[PDB]
DNA sequence: ACAACCTACTACCTCC
DNA sequence: GGAGGTAGTAGGTTGT
DNA sequence: ACAACCTACTACCTCC
DNA sequence: GGAGGTAGTAGGTTGT
């Protein structure tokens, strides 16, 4: 429970620490301009207080304005947070910059073109503080441009550029690329027509527009002939594409562009699957891959300065290698409480008894007393009409098979409901048309009068809307409705025995969804954490709105239950724990719980704000109950160069490796917890990260409902915290 | 029915009217600055088309950027709304502005000073075409700036200002008037402790900032003595507010600003009894008053110029003077329908035969069936406990009063359930406690397990936290409880036969507000519109977000039925009306009406959009049902100098007059019927207002189901909309 | 060159 | 939209 | 001086 | 917060 690990730190020299720092006060109003920021990054400074509009700078200030001594400190007072952004500006200052590192790197990584775009090298920095020393984190990353403007790409053809927009609808963005400031445009379709909106014949407009933005922005001898070379002569004969800003306060303002001064961002949905393959093979990289990069890299580092005193640097970890299969519970053989390993088998295969005798039967464990007293349960399917005569056939057949199976496999071990598969519930209708769909929710309205829960088989084709499913969805849920969804490529999958059944692997997970939706837990766990109740939260946009709904509570009570509640409607993303936990507090009242002297652990998905402190407090000083917060992140730029179940201690922060990767190809990314805190009577305490806390989180990280091959890097409470804000922002109930 | 009534317009001379006009189109890109419609003011003309940038103008152009000629043509092919808009910029150019009248109007009412606020008249104007001649509207108003800044206010004390800014928590706002642009700010108060966020002994940062606003904005010798008049010398012992801007994205900036650079934004609550009632009778104004006002201004106008040809202009009115107790239904006398004119009565009189048997007794008119088979309606009491301990015994024992007088009236003659009071269901809390919301709310739910609906009598203090009341109701309706507020004031209010009882306006008030609210309609209309389905559509806000919820369709469908229905949730102000249609066809189909090949009659609260156009084109030519569409507008600048219920027909539009002031002070404010629209296989087609129409809506502005008093003013279903975005926006159920 | 993070969309590779 | 991983592209929020 | 409108808060005056 | 009127104060959206 030991190993050596390398990572992508670099030991900095000690002799770029500065000695003393000295803070500034900056008199300003921030409706004038020149944001602080920009101010402290000139004078080689960071931002310590941001209201107070206090800096700090390794040297005396070069301000224009008003500004004030406040103290002369030393370095080592400052915490480390701080200190390690004026270590990372230092660096910079010393030509240890992001773009020099990528410069250099592109000496042995050559930019690489794949169809219309080019990808590009790049590296990302950071600074970490361990042991007292101070180290550079380098991650190796990739940057995608096109090469062509849309008039070039497109062939200079009008039925061409209205094919290319007519077919990526809705993942399409154009950047505007002969003005100063590059501005992401996104164009403008027909509401019902589903057409893009342009100008056909209209040459005077186009020449105005092309002479404007010659004669304003590239208006000098070396910047005309540059203008010229990139763009080419005004061709009078192209539309005039009609967009609107990405931004989100802007879309009120609808912008004319020549297709010939923009260029498409990139989305893998414009390459085919041959250079899709490869491009996807080409950017993910393996351990080996980057260990050598990497130390390529830095011995041109280490050649040519002397910031750089080491190299890749070895770290302890340790390693996790227990048997989960002894927490896991499950019945077999009429009602007996067993586990994984005792019956020689894994997570993954407790379908296989469905087909062959050879192996255990494995039972559920729990059904709910709700899913008992149903007589029965409709069953609908329902057949996208845009297929091919077969797929239909195919779809319809494999779901009678999947029913039927099910059906046979559960009623006769266990009691099980019937779920009614009838001729009068098959439907095939076009997805698409409005009117469709208003009937066929009316006839699913009048046909489930006399009943209380329904399931729904739903096959469509390749790609939709994306607002049409949403919509499917919604009116499903609106009446009960349990819909399970698959596509047309699922359905192309095959199997290796026979041609004529689904493949094996999509045949579990489909029984594994339809259990797991309809409310069956096929396993649980065992073990015995040390607190009440956890607490998961999420955050989220609203959809087509500057607000953030942003509100979801998984509570896991019991470990087993999952009840989730809804927080509240935000404007940014800052829980409201004063009102969430008065709603907290008063639904285990209405159930029969009093929420007073327990222990509650909250895990955030991200990082607990200041205000979520304060209400934190709060509520422990008025309501009597010890709360227990961890900080958990996802996106760093740390990288662990190893293969298996680990935790490493860097810092004042643990990177655990909750999974093992199954692909070839890629690094696994650590997840980060930080910043532990007790709140009591009021008092919030920082507090240090057991072992125990670790065995906790990855055992969390256990107890998926969704698939049987999952290997999930969140907790459990965070993750469905995740998915039912999801299921919020969407509309879905 | 016919009435010469006086309006406050005033026809131009004809020789102002321009001949022909010029458009203009300019190429620029809204990203750089100077918007179009300040450059299109700038040159003395109008923004036609802002999408192509297209403007209107009497002369030749003198702009700098690119331009282009597009037409040139006579001013009579322009729309009427645009001709208005030139009108009004030449009236502009010509000397008759709103500032030169005001100051020619400050002439006969000069300037009031009401404790440390000033008033000051001022008039708006606009221009409206009728029967080929162009006539300028001039509407009377005032304007309320306070004199004194904050500092000079409280009277230069540290507690004077806390105490102040303490006092006016919620509806305080400060505007910096040491700036070149004056920016509102709301101040910043502690989340639990409820007091301001000062900064109390930091003289270094008064004595900067000081010097930094007189450095900077007042940087010129007259500009200099005109700053040190206007705020005199630095006192260096003044706190220093923290606040943030009013604006909804700067929020996220707090600003530090001194007592003494900033002024209080006038609100009705910084004034004590008798200053409030003395500007409030001199802010309302009656006809006579501003016939008199306006009068000698023209005269003044007419006088030194020769534009105006003309004085307030007489028009044609036709005068409703129908019996509506006709058309309203009541039953008596155990379930005979009847009339209110046959029994001669009023809407008003419909609950003094509770204690006096000389009046008729009059039954209401349809019970619901549901609110026949209820056996108890379990009725709570909940007292504040902040009053003064005879405020409370009032509030008890007049609750059981209205309580035990409607129980025993209506089980006489008509079938009624029980209305049980208990001594178990009277709880005396404090209301602004968090703990006691909780604990009551726990009591309530373990009180009503065995039961559906419920009833609560609030009694409140004079002022609350205004979150607070949104909370208790949100609690209760989240457990179904109709809940009924009464606050300290109103019980305070005394009749004039014994002082040991409520008035008996509030009496009867409150009887029909439980009556209303626990769905039991007292009386009902006779008459047939033409069409099936009436839809009133309204947009509000969505409580500290940038997106509007903006949702609410009242269908009264039945004149009887209220259902609404949730619209859905928008960025701006702008129905989707595809998908609320597809919705509304869905409801009705669920519950077994055909919603095709019918008449629907739409009433929007604003104006319809270009968007909604659209999708009510589409739905009529898919769905196929034929739609109407009004425009209704409750604020403009045209006043009709009568008291009295009327029509006038003027341009294009209606003014209708469907009340009648009670009130002693004050000008009726006419209701603006404009933009009828056809839509029928998704052509849309202009129609022209009949009486029948005008006839319809007049009717629809009579039942109301809040106030046996009430003269409103909007249609029902408007009013109704209105209400049930009201009820969404502050979440209560 | 404001740094650390979080969204929303993509696309391929693997599992009894 | 079999679901989990890992790649990219644009947007927003929080520091105190 | 972009014009017409719509919100969200206020406050008094009237009713059988 | 008896509810409808009428007064003011700041903010946003739509024109096509
Ligand atoms: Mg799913
Ligand atoms: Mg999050
Ligand atoms: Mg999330
Ligand atoms: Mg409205
Ligand atoms: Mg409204
Ligand atoms: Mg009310
Ligand atoms: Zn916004």
């Amino acid at each position: 429970m030991l190993m050596k690990v390398l990572t992508n730190m670099v030991k900095l020299n000690q002799d770029i620490i500065p000695n003393e720092i000295y803070l500034y006060k900056i008199f300003n109003k921030p409706e004038d301009g020149m944001n602080i920021y920009k101010i402290a990054y000139r004078n080689h400074g960071i931002v310590i207080d941001p209201q107070n509009r206090i800096i700090a700078t390794p040297s005396e200030l070069e301000y224009s304005g008003k500004f004030a001594i406040e103290d002369e400190i030393s370095f080592n007072e400052l915490p480390e947070n701080y200190q390690n952004r004026l270590v990372l500006r230092i660096l910079r200052d010393n030509g240890i910059s992001d773009h020099a590192l990528s410069r250099t790197l592109q000496k042995y990584r050559k930019p690489k073109p794949f169809g219309d775009f080019e990808v590009i090298p790049e590296i990302r920095s950071s600074v970490i503080k361990h042991g007292g020393d101070f180290y550079l984190v380098l991650h190796l990353s990739h940057q995608i441009r096109s090469k062509k403007t849309l008039w070039e790409l497109v062939g200079r053809n009008k039925d061409a550029l209205r094919d290319f927009l007519k077919e990526h609808r809705g993942t399409i963005l154009l950047r505007d690329i002969a003005s100063e400031h590059k501005v992401v445009y996104k164009p403008i379709f027909k509401r019902y027509n589903g057409d893009p909106d342009l100008i056909e014949d209209n040459s005077n407009d186009v020449e105005h527009w092309y002479d404007y933005h010659l004669e304003r922005y590239w208006n000098t001898p070396e910047l005309k002939k540059e203008f010229y070379k990139k763009f080419g002569p005004v061709d009078l004969n192209q539309p005039i594409i009609l967009a609107k800003p990405l931004r989100q306060h802007n879309r009120g303002d609808l912008v004319h562009l020549l297709p010939q001064f923009v260029v498409p961002v990139y989305n893998a949905e414009q390459l085919n699957d041959i250079l899709a393959s490869e491009i996807l093979e080409y950017l993910k990289l393996t351990s080996n891959q980057r260990i050598s990069l990497l130390s390529r890299l830095i011995n041109d580092i280490k050649t040519n300065t002397n910031i750089i005193v080491s190299s890749l640097t070895e770290l302890e970890a340790n390693t996790f290698d227990v048997d989960l299969n002894d927490m896991l519970q499950v019945r077999n053989a009429d009602n007996v409480k067993v586990t994984l390993s005792e019956l020689e088998i894994s997570k993954t295969r407790l379908f296989t008894w469905m087909k062959s005798r050879k192996y255990p039967v494995i039972l559920p464990y729990d059904i709910p007393q709700k899913l008992k007293k149903i007589e029965k349960i409709p069953v609908f399917i329902i057949v996208d009409s845009a297929l091919s005569r077969d797929i239909q056939t195919f779809a319809k057949d494999e779901f009678r098979y999947l029913i039927s199976s099910l059906q046979k496999s559960l009623s006769n071990w266990v009691d099980f409901p019937i779920l009614d598969i009838r001729d009068k519930y098959i439907f095939t209708i076009d997805l698409t048309s409005d009117k469709d769909i208003v009937n066929l929710s009316i006839k699913l309205v009048n046909l489930m009068k006399n009943a209380e829960l329904g399931l729904a088989l739903i096959a469509t084709r390749t790609k939709l809307p994306n607002e049409t499913f949403d919509e499917v969805k919604k009116r499903l849920f609106s009446v009960n409705i349990i819909s399970q969804v698959v596509n047309e490529a699922t359905l192309y999958k095959r199997d290796k025995y026979n041609e004529s059944r689904l493949n094996l692997y999509v045949q579990h997970n489909l029984l594994f969804q339809i259990l797991s939706k309809l409310g069956i837990k096929y396993y649980v766990l065992r073990h015995k954490f040390s607190y009440d109740y956890i607490v998961g939260i999420d955050v989220t946009p609203m959809k087509l709105s500057h607000g953030y709904i942003g509100g979801s509570a998984v509570m896991f009570d019991s470990i087993r239950k999952i009840i989730p509640v809804e927080i509240g409607e935000q404007m940014g993303e800052s829980i409201d724990m004063k009102e969430f936990f008065k709603d907290m507090v008063v639904q285990f009242g209405k159930f029969g719980i009093d929420l007073e002297g327990k222990s509650i652990l909250i895990l955030r998905d991200g990082k607990i704000t200041k205000d979520e402190e304060e209400g934190l407090a709060y509520i422990s000083k008025v309501f009597g109950i010890k709360i227990t917060t961890f900080n958990i992140v996802k996106r760093h730029l740390l990288r662990i160069f190893a293969n298996r179940k680990l935790y490493l201690r860097l810092a004042n922060s643990v990177y655990l490796l909750p999974h093992r990767i199954k692909q070839s190809v890629g690094t696994p990314v650590p997840l980060k917890l930080s910043e532990k805190r007790l709140i009591l009577d009021g008092t919030i305490t920082s507090q240090e990260i057991t072992y125990n806390d670790i065995f906790e989180i990855l055992l969390l990280s256990e107890l998926n409902y969704g698939s049987i091959s999952a290997d999930m890097k969140l907790p459990a409470p965070v993750h469905y915290a995740h998915k039912f804000v999801r299921a919020l922002r969407k509309g879905w109930r």
